[PDB]
């Protein structure tokens, strides 16, 4: 189209248009305040509108990378706030856009948000619009790769929370669960996009194509390899656009593809029609989290075409990727009960087998027992799952998190305490999310969550790396990632660097803090505990813990509280090191 900025503006409409641009500024300039971004955003909103009314106008044919970038440039505090990011502005497109993206901070250390029901309802009634885009600021800046069309849907679900709720009699009781459920779903969607972008970047497009193949085949097991491949081809393009910070394109192509899929409903899945009349964003979200359709009844056994045919090697040498793309679709549309990562890992084994049989005298011999060999690859990861859930059953989440602290602290004690804690506290939650569903959802569940939390870890680590073992697992095949991390053992090499003089001691804030912060506080002790003596007994650990709990209990029940903590504090530091040797 002859003016892009305005091509897009009619394409999306003033609201989602302004959404998207604010998301783009807030992911560029994570540290600039929200009124700053509110301005940069109406200037390009005005200018856009101009290119709607006089398309030949001065500057309308420009690209968005020059248009956006042109405004990052009139943010005078780029040195102060982002260092050499202001050097970015000096450069020409496409380098200035190359450079701005570098400065994306995956771990921005801004204040966690404590939702206060009366302040938020007051903010909401006072300014609906500013409230909405405030939610877009907050999430987007803490989550610089958040899926932009998806963000806009959640801002919409968010404000509609403050719509149902601020009204009601007990405001808090109405708000607080709903915004907490929504907060979990948001974080989840944030990790999954973050997984996509780090796949595109550390591992090549194709690698991501496999994921969308097996996952999309599981959802629409009644559609073509052709058809599937077609969507996966537009999906990949959307997803690429976002991660590159081309949000407008992104949402627009996600719009088209959703049209497209809703157009081909029966060819794909009975389920689509539910989704197919909701407006663009509720439509796009519904389709993406859409239910697994059921496999058609009379499909032939995988064994014919991949294990008994005698043209299996020939096929496999003429068109490897195709044959293995087709195996992946074929295997996938058939086992909705398997973790996407597991399938790929099955795909890979199948491959390495053919790579070995197809060179024998009798390949058909060597390879006709493949699917059996593959049925057993699933049962060991199942082993871990179930063991990890029992552990969670007998201990409950907080207990289970503390076991994961212990384990993983030992694996990688050079990793930072915040990271071991966040990572360990989320591995705890998977216990809650998954352990209870019927197994036909369980394994996908657990492995879904695993992949997102490991990829979280990997993204923090590559920012400031401190474990070779860690960098390895992060940096080989995604498909081997949980394996590698599950196989890690204590760094028999790590020194108990003392972390001494700097000591970890409590104060009376723990009395007042919401239950999770107390946990974080305690867990950070657990970690630093282990960092200082990596060999320490399970029971050793367990008694030391039983004491902090005694210690805070006594001290949160005293009338003067910090006074207690300043008094009996030292004696826990003595009590503990002798416990330790
Ligand atoms: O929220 C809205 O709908 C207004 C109109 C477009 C930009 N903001
Ligand atoms: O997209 C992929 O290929 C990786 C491997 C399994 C999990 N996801």
């Amino acid at each position: 189209h002859k003016s892009e900025i305005a091509h897009r503006f009619n394409d999306l409409g003033e609201e989602n248009f302004q959404g998207l641009v604010l998301i783009a500024f807030s992911q560029y300039l994570q540290q600039c305040p929200f009124d700053e971004h509110v301005k940069l955003v109406k200037e390009l909103t005005e200018f856009a509108k101009t290119c709607v009314a006089d398309e030949s106008h001065a500057g309308c044919d420009k690209s968005l990378h020059t248009l956006f970038g042109d405004e990052l440039c009139k943010v005078a505090t780029l040195r102060e706030t982002y260092g050499d990011m202001a050097d970015c502005c000096e450069k020409q497109e496409p380098e200035r856009n190359e450079c701005f993206l570098k400065h994306k901070d995956d771990s921005p250390d801004l204040p966690k948000l404590k939702p206060e029901p009366d302040t938020l309802c007051a903010e909401f009634k006072a300014d609906e619009k500013k409230f909405w885009g405030k939610y877009l600021y907050e999430v987007a800046r803490r989550h610089p790769y958040f899926y932009a069309p998806e963000l806009l849907y959640y801002a919409n679900k968010y404000n509609g929370v403050f719509q149902e709720c601020c009204q009601a009699e007990d405001k808090g009781a109405c708000l607080l669960p709903k915004i907490e459920t929504m907060r979990e779903k948001v974080l989840a969607s944030s990790a999954r996009q973050r997984l996509r972008c780090a796949s595109i970047q550390k591992f090549g497009e194709r690698a991501l194509k496999a994921w969308s193949v097996a996952r999309l085949s599981q959802k629409f097991p009644k559609a073509d390899f052709t058809d599937v491949t077609k969507i996966v081809t537009d999906l990949t393009k959307v997803h690429k656009e976002c991660c590159h910070g081309d949000l407008l394109e992104c949402a627009d192509d996600r719009a088209d593809l959703a049209k497209y899929i809703c157009d081909h409903q029966d060819t794909l899945s009975s389920k689509l029609k539910e989704c197919c009349d909701k407006p663009v964003l509720e439509k796009s979200h519904c389709i993406a989290e859409i239910d697994k359709d059921a496999v058609p009844e009379n499909l032939p056994p995988l064994t014919a075409d991949f294990a008994e045919d005698k043209e299996v090697c020939k096929n496999y040498q003429e068109a490897k990727d195709v044959f293995l793309g087709s195996f992946l679709y074929e295997y996938s549309r058939r086992h909705p009960e398997y973790a996407v990562s597991v399938l790929l890992r099955l795909a890979k084994e199948y491959e390495a087998t053919l790579e070995d049989c197809c060179a024998k005298e009798d390949p058909h011999a060597c390879y006709a027992t493949v699917f059996d060999k593959l049925k057993h690859l699933v049962d060991e990861p199942q082993n871990l799952i179930k063991k990890n859930c029992e552990l969670f059953e007998k201990h409950g989440e907080y207990g289970f998190q503390n076991a994961l602290i212990v384990r993983y602290t030992r694996k990688a004690p050079q990793v930072s305490t915040p990271t071991l804690v966040e990572i360990s506290r989320s591995l705890g939650k998977v216990g809650t999310k998954c352990c209870a569903k019927p197994e036909s959802e369980r394994m996908p569940c657990t492995e879904d969550y695993l992949s997102l939390i490991l990829n979280r870890l990997c993204v923090l680590h590559e920012k400031t790396p401190v474990s070779e073992k860690v960098t390895k697992c992060c940096t080989e095949s995604l498909v081997n990632r949980r394996p590698c991390f599950s196989d890690l053992t204590l760094d028999e090499t790590y020194v108990p660097k003392p972390f001494d003089g700097e000591s970890f001691t409590f104060h009376a804030d723990i009395c007042t803090l919401p239950d999770t912060e107390k946990q974080i506080k305690k867990q950070t002790a657990l970690v630093e505990l282990l960092k200082h003596k990596p060999k320490a007994t399970d029971e050793q650990l367990k008694t030391v813990m039983e004491n902090f709990v005694a210690f805070v209990d006594k001290c949160c029940a005293a009338d003067d509280k910090e006074g207690c903590f300043l008094l009996e504090g030292p004696k826990l530091v003595a009590s503990t090191q002798a416990a330790l040797a």
